[PDB]
């Protein structure tokens, strides 16, 4: 049992809140926080940059070692690294960068990684700088993830739209 509070129920297993994922992670200290990564684990902005800053760059230092050993992730792929001061683990997941021509269908493959974890605190993959339609990312999440996922949506206007859209 985790201390997640104030979430709206979307489905049996998907919950959503208008919150900063960093603040949710700090408060709840979940087993798994999801990062919306790129294949290089170069955590520059959005969720990744905010998570990394909250770790005082430890996430990036760890990621640099991961890449030196293993090379880049696949689009749609993932790796499990430490959650540092935020969570036990961070699941770094790469959605497609639709703005750079990557196939939106890979967003389903990206969300499938969530099924390897019983409970996750997560963002909407690809819905920010990667350019996927946010409601589409939410619908793929709902239709793909079967484990318990707590979605933190930073943007108030976006949240208000998402929660009054069909799934
Ligand atoms: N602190 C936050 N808390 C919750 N949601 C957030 C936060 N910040 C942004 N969002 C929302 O989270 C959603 C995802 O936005 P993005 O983080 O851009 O992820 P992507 O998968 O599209 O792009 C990946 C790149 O982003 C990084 O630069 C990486 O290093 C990658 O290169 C949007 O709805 C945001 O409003």
């Amino acid at each position: 049992v985790n201390s997640f509070s104030g979430y709206l129920k979307l489905t049996d297993n998907v919950y959503i809140k208008n919150a900063d994922i960093v603040e949710e992670a700090k408060k709840v200290k979940p087993t798994v926080v999801v990062n919306a990564a790129n294949v290089y684990l170069k955590h520059g902005g959005g969720v990744a940059g905010a998570l990394n800053k909250a770790t005082n760059n430890a996430m990036q230092v760890e990621s640099d070692d991961y890449i030196a050993t293993n090379g880049p992730l696949k689009v749609g792929g993932s790796c499990v690294l430490s959650g540092h001061n935020l969570a036990k683990h961070c699941l770094h997941v790469v959605g497609p960068n639709v703005n750079k021509g990557e196939d939106i269908q890979l967003l389903k493959s990206a969300y499938e990684n969530f099924n390897q974890h019983e409970v996750l605190l997560a963002p909407l993959l690809s819905a920010g700088i990667f350019g996927a339609d946010p409601i589409h990312s939410l619908r793929v999440c709902v239709d793909t993830v079967r484990t318990n996922v707590y979605l933190a949506v930073f943007d108030k206007n976006l949240y208000d739209k998402l929660v009054s859209s069909f799934l």
